[PDB]
């Protein structure tokens, strides 16, 4: 028993992390097969980041300007190209540790593990969610750009995030591995504010099911509700609207526990209207929304990789 | 910026996890050099666990009864012995992925990463603390026994925990890698309750320093206190007493932020007496106590491995 914020094992990704240096800027790259992926702002100085023209800046860069280091051994760059906001550096050696992998663009509300790295070396691993405003709340210092987020299905790593930017408000923005930013953000040091950070309702409900499975049930009540009624309360509290698709996804957890989804919605409604009254749920004093329904099933079942 | 509950990269430990089967019981083992470490209750049936006599049960076991599998390849057991509550299975092949490692017995209040495994396969990684009552609050299902906890210093893995038991209250108990349980617990299915789960004061203070570094400062006040006065409040709220040793350990964080340790203690005192008033600190609505001072410095600095 017990329920913890849990990241995927990071070993398969650790074997893909390299250091990329262009001029006086060093960050992280992802080495898969014979290609290294990294943020294109590696070619920028801190001064360029105010109004960079990446196509023009790149004209002044040759293969030998991108210094790529895997541990203590240097990689030979035999080509480079820009795809959206990432650079693809072709190297003459395929990564011998390349796992089975995919590139995926996730939807807001989906969770993933981040391997925070500096100078190509892993520092730590933690779990994140793509927020509804297309930010993530991570832990990134200077030099962490190029760190990636991922999910694993048995033996296949699905990469979904590369870290690019920190907004003035302390939240983080980045791209998929095709170099397209999540949300409206750009790799320029400018005024770009995040929208409303709404709560991921379906994830809260999944986590309440996890609580019931692991013994925390004080919040269960005698009430039920409807999608439309519940969503009147969700809107008031800046929760995402709950859809029938969400209800269907919660079906398995509802079957395991015997608690109808709309009954759990009534529990959640009372928790929003009355608060926690100083109590806790799975060791939290707020409603956790960075576990997906699949995360809960996975951790409560013991799926391995 | 940003501060997250962060685990060590798990790759070095993933390469050490194997499956151990004795009779009809399967759990995890740790393969380092030519020795596999696992909980001795692998030799028990669910019925033996009520009043097991391990020395007698072991007389009926031979090397060939311990089935050890590393991925898809079987390991040959050439010897076995019991050390306290773990078995050491000598195998004829040294683990080629053995990292630099140490066995450490941690003190209550210290944190570590857990690689949860089932059938020798990693499932996920998360951060834990050795509670003052010598339990840990983990995420363990049947088959997870033998999963280990660890810290990493650059390239050396310090193993400090192996998982053995879940108490009726849903918390977890285990041993160091010499097989000695933390606290008074035993590998028998009996009535053993955990003591008071007091809060790790020095860790709370470290996390408040982390909050200040990352922008959350609403809780800073105009007050100070003394160790003795603060500890009168700590006792009331089931917090560990703060010692001068704790104050000294917080010195570096105090120097970086310019906030005297006793001033932060006064902030913590007001938070205990008045609550959070519906506010949050680093995304938490309660006072987090599973970051050590070293954890905070590490994550706020970007140390790598
Ligand atoms: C001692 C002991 C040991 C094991 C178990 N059982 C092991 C399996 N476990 C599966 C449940 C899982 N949790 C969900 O929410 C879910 C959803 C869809 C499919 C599957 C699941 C339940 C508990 C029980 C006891 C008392
Ligand atoms: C854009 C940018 C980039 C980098 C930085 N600085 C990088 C280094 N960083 C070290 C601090 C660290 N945090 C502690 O609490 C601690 C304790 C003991 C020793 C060291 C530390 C501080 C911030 C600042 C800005 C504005
Ligand atoms: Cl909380």
């Amino acid at each position: 028993s017990g329920f913890r914020k849990m990241a995927f094992p990071s070993g398969k990704v650790e074997g893909c992390m390299v250091q990329v240096t262009c001029g006086t800027t060093t960050l992280n790259g992802l080495w898969l097969d014979d290609v290294v992926y990294c943020p294109r702002h590696v070619i920028c100085t801190s001064e360029d980041m105010l109004n960079p023209n990446y196509e023009d800046l790149l004209i002044r860069k040759s293969n030998h300007n991108f210094l790529v280091q895997a541990g203590n051994v240097q990689l030979r760059v035999i080509g480079h190209s820009m795809q959206n906001c990432v650079l693809k550096l072709k190297v003459d050696t395929a990564n011998p540790k390349t796992p089975k992998y995919k590139f995926v663009r996730i939807q807001p509300g989906q969770t993933f593990s981040v391997l925070a790295c500096y100078n190509g070396s892993p520092s730590g691993v933690y779990q994140c969610a793509m927020r509804p405003n297309f930010t993530i709340k991570g832990s990134f210092l200077n030099g962490s750009c190029g760190s990636v987020g991922f999910n694993i299905d048995y033996d296949c790593v699905s990469f979904c995030y590369m870290h690019h930017m920190e907004l003035p408000t302390g939240v983080h923005a980045g791209t998929d591995l095709e170099g397209n930013f999540y949300g409206p953000f750009v790799d320029r040091q400018t005024a770009q504010a995040a929208g409303t950070d709404t709560t991921i309702t379906v994830n809260v409900l999944a986590w309440l099911y996890a609580a019931v499975i692991n013994g925390d049930r004080w919040f269960l009540n005698r009430f039920t509700t409807t999608l439309n009624d519940f969503n009147l309360v969700a809107m008031k509290y800046n929760y995402e609207p709950l859809t029938q698709d969400h209800v269907d996804i919660l079906g398995p957890l509802s079957a395991q526990t015997g608690i109808a989804v709309l009954d759990m919605c009534a529990s959640l409604k009372e928790l929003l209207q009355n608060g926690m009254n100083g109590r806790t749920i799975l060791g939290s004093a707020l409603l956790e929304d960075e576990f997906t329904p699949f995360d809960v099933v996975r951790q409560c079942s013991g799926v391995t990789f």
